[PDB]
Parts: structure tokens; C-alpha cells; sequence
């Protein structure tokens, strides 16, 4: 029911498709989105729009921040390593 739920699905499915596979699409991040939606990644009745990042981050709490990291620290470090090394969104 959370934004954590929402977001971890974004990040993890993204991560899997970038990590040992296809980085060139995270480059031009619209290409990324539509290969990630392809999977069966669903949101609010609809496919993902990049505009809704406002609806992502604002609605998370500190509680949730900690959590996101704490539960899937493997995935946090995973993308954090990608972030500094490849390219900053």
C-alpha cells in the first residue's frame, strides 16, 4: 500500500534490466521506462509516467526512507554503486 512497494518495484526491475543486461536505455531514460513497463510493472491503472516522481518522493516519510534501505540493502548498494559509476539521474 506504500510508496516503498511502488518504488522498490521501479528500482529493482530497473536494476535487473540494467545490471548485467542493458545500460544504454537508462541513458535515455524514456527507453528504460518502456522496457520496464513491458515486464508487467503496473501502477495506478496505467503505465508509468516520468512526471509522477513528485508523487513518488514527497509521499515517502523518514520511516520509509530507512526501511527501503534496511529491508533491501543489497538493492540499495546495488543501485548506489551503479549511480556513482555510470550516471546520475
Amino acid at each position: 500500500n506504500k510508496n516503498i512497494d511502488t518504488v522498490r518495484e521501479i528500482i529493482t526491475v530497473a536494476s535487473i534490466l540494467i545490471k548485467f543486461s542493458r545500460e544504454d536505455i537508462v541513458e535515455n531514460r524514456a527507453n528504460f521506462i518502456a522496457f520496464l513497463n513491458e515486464i508487467g510493472v503496473t501502477h495506478e491503472g496505467r503505465k508509468l509516467n516520468q512526471n509522477s516522481f513528485r508523487k513518488i518522493v514527497s509521499e515517502l516519510t523518514q520511516e520509509d526512507k530507512k526501511t527501503l534501505i534496511d529491508e533491501f540493502n543489497e538493492g540499495f548498494e546495488g543501485v548506489y554503486r551503479y549511480l556513482e559509476m555510470y550516471t546520475n539521474k
